[PDB]
C-alpha cells in the first residue's frame, strides 16, 4: 500500500488530524493496534478549550458536540472550607470551555472518518517505522499473520505515551524531562445528575477531590490516592463516603450517589521531550508529552499539535513549502510548555504531598488566598485554564 | 523609671514606632544593646513602599527623604540573555517604590528622636522583661554595671531575629514556620554611580545578581554564593568580574567598577511565628518574621506591623479601648503572609538552586517566560512589588 501520510495511532490526535487532512486532499492511513471497542472504552477527558472546539469545527465534526456539549463560563476552587468562583469569560475576555467527553468527541470523529471512506487500519500488530531519514520512509505491520508493508511521505505518531513512534527516535537526538508525583487520581463515572452547574476543585487535607461531569445525567468524581492503592479496594461505597469526607457540607449535602459505571486509577505525570521530530517522523499529543490531568489540558496541547502539523503538511503539500516542518517543534513547545506550567501550578497548589514542613503548607493556602483574592491573580488562572492562543505560524 | 510603653531595640521599628507613639502624646523608652554608631553600621534595605514613605511622612521624619530619595516606575528582569521591563507605575494602578537608604531611615528617625527629647537608653545591657501576663509588666537592664527597673503598661519587641523578646514567649504557645535556602547574598556597596536608573534582578546559570543604588553616586550590587562562602575570599576584583559574568553583555559593559565601602553575606531565611503578641508583649518586624531579601519586602513588613501597632495603641490610651489590641496579630500576620509568598516566589524563580532536575530548571525558566510576558502575570508581580494595601482596623 501507499499513502501520503501515514498515521500511527487512532485515539483522538491520530483521527483529528487524519480527519483535517481527508478533508483538504491529503490521503493518510492510520494504523491503530486496538479495536475500535477498546479505544471507545476509555473514559479520560472532559473538558476542551476553545481552539479544540473551533478545530472539531473545522474538521466538520461539531454536529453532536454543539448540540450535547456544555458550555462553562466558570469554575469553583474550594479550600479552607469556603469555594471561590473563577469567571472564566468575564476573566479571560469572554472565553469559556465545553464539556464534552472524549468518548463522544472520538466517536464523533470515527463515524466521521468511516463515512468518508479513509483508511483505518485495527489491529495492526507489531508496527515498525524504517528508513525515518530517507526520502521515502515506510512502515510494515502484521495483519492477521502476514506482515505488510506501507510506504508513505511523512509519519505522524499520534501513538500515546507508549507507543512505537517516540521510541523510534535514536535516543541520543531526544532530550528528556519529568516529574513523577507520589498520587494518582481515583475516577468514578456514574449515571447521577452533577452535583453542580460548574467543576469544584477541592483542596482539602484529607487529600483532593475534582466534582466534573459529562451531561445532565452523568457525573465523573475524582480523589486524590496514594501510588500504592489497588483499585479493587475502593467499593463505590467507599469512595462516595472519602469523596463527600472532602466536600464543603453545604455541597455534600445535596450529593446524589449511584453505582458506578467505571472506576480506574490514573498516576499523575509530567513528561516532555525535546524535539518533537527526526526526519519524516513528526511526534504530537500524548506520545511527545503528558500533563497531569489538573487544569485539563493534555487531550488540549494533542489539539495544538495536530492544527500545528495540518497546517505545515498543508503548506509542503499545496505550495510545496516542504522546508517549513522543520519550524514544527519550536512551534509546538512554546504552547506545551507554558501548559505543563500551569498544570504543575493546578496540581502544586490543590492536592496534599507527603514529606510537608508546616512552610510548605502555609504557602499553598497563601498561594490560593493570594490568586482568588486578586482581580490580577484571577485573571492569570482564567487565561491558562481557558486556554493560551495558538501560534500563527511563519 | 516608668513609661507607658518599654520598647526593645532601636532600629528602624523601634524608632519608628516611638516616633509615632512620642507625637500622639504616649510617653515611651526604647532600651538598645548597642551604641548608635553600631546601628547605623547596618547597610540593609535600600528600597521602601509607597506605605512606608507615608509612614515617615506622618511621623514628620521625611525632609531628606523627599530631597535625596529617587522615586523608581519600573524594575527589570534580566534572564536567558533578554531584559524585561515591569512597569510598575502602569501596572500596580500608580504606586511607585521609592530608593532611600535604611541607613539613611535610621539617622532620620534618631535626629528626630533626640530633638523631641524622648528617652533612648543605649548600651542597655541584658535586657529582661517580666510579668508579661501581669497588668504591670517590667523590664530590667543593666547600665554601667547597675541593674535598673523600668515600669510601663505594655512592651513592644523590635529587637530583630536575635532578641530577648521572641524568647520571652513560653515556647509551647509559638507556633514557628521557617525555611533556610542553601545560599546567602554577597553584598557590595561602592561609591561609584548605578549601572541603571532602575534596578535590575538577573537570572543566569552562574547565579543571581542583582544591580541596586543608593543614590545618584553611589551603588549596591548583589551576587548569589553558596553558605560555604566566607567574605574574605572575595577580593573587590573577583566580586567585579563575577557580578559582570552574570549581567547582560551591554549592562557589564557600561559598568563602573570602584573600591567597597561595604562587603558582607547575607544568609537566606523565611520565618513566621504565630501569634506575634503574648499578654502585654507585641512582636514587630525582624523579631517576629524574616523574609528573603528579594522583593524588598523586610522593612516594608516591618513598617505595617508598626502601623498596626501604633494605631491600635492610640486607640488603646486615646479611646479607652484596650480590647482591640487582641487582634493585633490576626491582623499582621494576613499581610505577613502574603508578603513571604512573594518573597519565596521571586526567590525560587530569581536563584539557581543546587540539586535541580531538568524538569525543574525548565519550568523555572518557563516561570519568568509566562509572568513577564502576560499583561495579568506583569500585575501580580508588580501589584506585590509596589506593597500590598494595609489593613485598616476595627
Ligand atoms: C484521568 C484523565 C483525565 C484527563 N482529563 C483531561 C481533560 O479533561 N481535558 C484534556 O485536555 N485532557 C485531559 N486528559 C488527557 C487526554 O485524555 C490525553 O492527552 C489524550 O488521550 C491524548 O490523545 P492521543 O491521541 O494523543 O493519545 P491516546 O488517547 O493515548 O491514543 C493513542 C492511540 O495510539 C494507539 N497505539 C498505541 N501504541 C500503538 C502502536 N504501537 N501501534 C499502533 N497504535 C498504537 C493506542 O492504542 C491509542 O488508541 C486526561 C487524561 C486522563 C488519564
Ligand atoms: C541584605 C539585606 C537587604 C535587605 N533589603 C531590604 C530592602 O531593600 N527593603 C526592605 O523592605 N527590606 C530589606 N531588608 C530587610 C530589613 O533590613 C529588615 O527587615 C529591618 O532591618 C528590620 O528592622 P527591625 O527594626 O525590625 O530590626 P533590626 O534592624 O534588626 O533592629 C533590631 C534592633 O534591636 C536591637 N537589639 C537586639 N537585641 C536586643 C536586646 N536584647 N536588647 C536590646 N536591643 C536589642 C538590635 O541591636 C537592633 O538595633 C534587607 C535585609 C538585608 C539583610
Amino acid at each position: 500500500m501507499k499513502t501520503q501520510v501515514a498515521i500511527i495511532g487512532a485515539g483522538p490526535s491520530g483521527l483529528l488530524l487524519g480527519q483535517l487532512l481527508h478533508k483538504a486532499g491529503i490521503d493518510n492511513v492510520i494504523l491503530e493496534r486496538q479495536t475500535p471497542d477498546y479505544v471507545l472504552g476509555r473514559i479520560r477527558a472532559g473538558v476542551l478549550e476553545q481552539g479544540m472546539v473551533d478545530l472539531l469545527r473545522e474538521a466538520g465534526v461539531d454536529r453532536r458536540m454543539a448540540r450535547d456539549g456544555l458550555v462553562h463560563e466558570g469554575v469553583e476552587i474550594a479550600f479552607a472550607g469556603q469555594r471561590r468562583r473563577i469567571d472564566l469569560k468575564r476573566l479571560s475576555g469572554g472565553k469559556t470551555v465545553t464539556v464534552y467527553g472524549q468518548t463522544e468527541v472520538t466517536r464523533d470523529l470515527m463515524e466521521a472518518r468511516e463515512a468518508c471512506g479513509a483508511t483505518t487500519v485495527y489491529q495492526a500488530a507489531e508496527v515498525r517505522l524504517h528508513d525515518l531519514q530517507g526520502e521515502r520512509p515506510y512502515v510494515t505491520f502484521e495483519r492477521d499473520g502476514e506482515r505488510l508493508r506501507l510506504d508513505c511521505d511523512y509519519i505522524a505518531g499520534c501513538d500515546g505515551f507508549h507507543g512505537i513512534s517516540r521510541q523510534s527516535i535514536p535516543a541520543e537526538r531526544l532530550k528528556v524531562f519529568e516529574r513523577v508525583y507520589p498520587f494518582g487520581w481515583l475516577g468514578l463515572l456514574a449515571d447521577t445528575p452533577p452535583v453542580s452547574h460548574e467543576l469544584i476543585y477541592a483542596n482539602h487535607p484529607r487529600g483532593f477531590a475534582l466534582c466534573s461531569q459529562r451531561s445532565a445525567t452523568r457525573s465523573r468524581y475524582y480523589v486524590q490516592v496514594p501510588l500504592s492503592e489497588k483499585v479493587e479496594d475502593w467499593s463505590d461505597e467507599r469512595f462516595w463516603t472519602e469523596l463527600k469526607a472532602r466536600l464543603p457540607s453545604e455541597v455534600a449535602e445535596k450529593l446524589v450517589t449511584g453505582p458506578s459505571l467505571e472506576k480506574s486509577i490514573a498516576p499523575l505525570r509530567s513528561f516532555v521531550v525535546e524535539p518533537m521530530q527526526h526526519g519524516r517522523l513528526f511526534l504530537a499529543g500524548d506520545a511527545a508529552h503528558i500533563v497531569p490531568p489538573t487544569g485539563a489540558k493534555g487531550l488540549n496541547l494533542a489539539a495544538s499539535d495536530v492544527s500545528t502539523l495540518y497546517r505545515l503538511l498543508l503548506k509542503a503539500y499545496r505550495e510545496g513549502r516542504g522546508e517549513l516542518l522543520e519550524r514544527y517543534s519550536a512551534i509546538c513547545l512554546r504552547r506545551i510548555w507554558k501548559a505543563e506550567r500551569f498544570s504543575w501550578w493546578m496540581t502544586s497548589v490543590l492536592h496534599r504531598f507527603p514529606d510537608t514542613d508546616a512552610f510548605s503548607q502555609r504557602i499553598q493556602q497563601t498561594e490560593l488566598e493570594y490568586y482568588l483574592g486578586s482581580e490580577a491573580g484571577l485573571a492569570t488562572i482564567a487565561e491558562n485554564y481557558v486556554g493560551l492562543p495558538y501560534e500563527e505560524i511563519e
